Formats: structure tokens, sequence, C-alpha cells
């Protein structure tokens, strides 16, 4: 599977995680999980 490992994300652009893998911002900024 393709992999993201966006190195950051974050609540105003969550579309460093697009439609593979999802962040979770905390608080602002956040990490990246790929969940497959």
């Amino acid at each position: 599977l393709p992999r993201c490992d966006s190195p950051f994300c974050s609540l105003f652009r969550i579309g460093l995680c697009g439609d593979k893998c999802t962040c979770v911002p905390l608080p602002i900024f956040g990490l990246c999980v790929p969940d497959v």
C-alpha cells in the first residue's frame, strides 16, 4: 500500500493526509497516522 507518512498536519490543513491517512491535531498541529 502507498504511504503518506506526512511529517506534520494541522486542523487548518488536514490535506497533508488525504484519502489514505488521517492526522490527529493536538492541539492545532498533529501527527499523521496511516491506519492501513
